[PDB]
């Protein structure tokens, strides 16, 4: 069973197998006097791991590290962080000492060092455009256009069918929108769309906070911002 909020103390990572060379990393973080769960993914790729996403906090992150040595004994060379806040690229600093090359769209790069965050060194040419989409190591980077943020992300792994969505989808059990500082909340729902249209194989869909399950989380998506916006 996938791991919760309390089952999962502050500075330490459980790692949820997905499918064969596919993982979901989980940690959990004091935010705003709250305690906030977190989804990143590990993606399989040779004898070597694309790792997808910190686990918000250098602590977190060292503990990822270790966790995935100690779990999976291959070494992560990559890192994309999908969009600026930092649930997704605090500890970028700790896995750059540790030899990971960082990436990121270049939104996120400037939003992040805006916001004061952490840098991925390297940049992802190629998504400034909503559809558009590439591949990098063995997933496809695809940039839907605003939602969460103006720069997020979604990873699709072919291998295995498997979409994350970062923190643009939502868990099915969500009733509610989340940090809308940095959203735009009128595209979002059509952003969702053409995500909907080029991943519509799609297996498994991982939100940036709580449970996988199926392209559902799209819709139900949808529906949370629909809501918000109404009110
Ligand atoms: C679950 C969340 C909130 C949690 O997830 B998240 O990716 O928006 C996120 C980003 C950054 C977070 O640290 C900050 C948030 C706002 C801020 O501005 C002052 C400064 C720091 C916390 C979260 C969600 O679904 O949005
Ligand atoms: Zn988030």
């Amino acid at each position: 069973a996938y791991p919760t909020v309390s089952e999962i103390p502050v500075g330490e990572v459980r790692l949820y197998q997905i499918a064969d060379g596919v993982w979901s990393h989980i940690a959990t973080q004091s935010f705003d006097g709250a305690v906030y769960p977190s989804n990143g993914l590990i993606v399989r790729d040779g004898d070597e791991l694309l790792l997808i996403d910190t686990a918000w906090g250098a602590k977190n992150t060292a503990a990822l590290l270790a966790e995935i040595e100690k779990q999976i004994g291959l070494p992560v060379t990559r890192a994309v962080s999908t969009h600026f806040h930092d649930d997704r690229v605090g500890g970028v600093d700790v896995l750059r000492a540790a030899g990971v090359a960082t990436y990121a769209s270049p939104s996120t790069r400037r939003l992040a060092e805006v916001e004061g965050n952490e840098i991925p060194t390297h940049s992802l040419e190629g998504l400034s455009s909503s559809g558009d989409a590439v591949r990098f190591g063995p997933v496809e980077l695809f940039y839907p256009g605003a939602a969460h943020s103006t720069d997020n992300l979604v990873v699709y792994v072919p291998s295995a069918s498997v979409l994350y969505g970062g923190c643009a989808i939502y868990e099915l059990s969500r009733t509610s929108a989340g940090n809308v500082a940095d959203a735009d909340l009128a595209e979002w729902p059509t952003s969702i769309e053409r995500i909907q249209q080029h991943y519509p194989e799609a297996q498994f869909v991982i939100p940036g906070h709580g449970l996988p399950g199926g392209l559902d989380l799209l819709k139900h998506t949808t529906n949370v911002v629909k809501a918000h916006t109404n009110a």
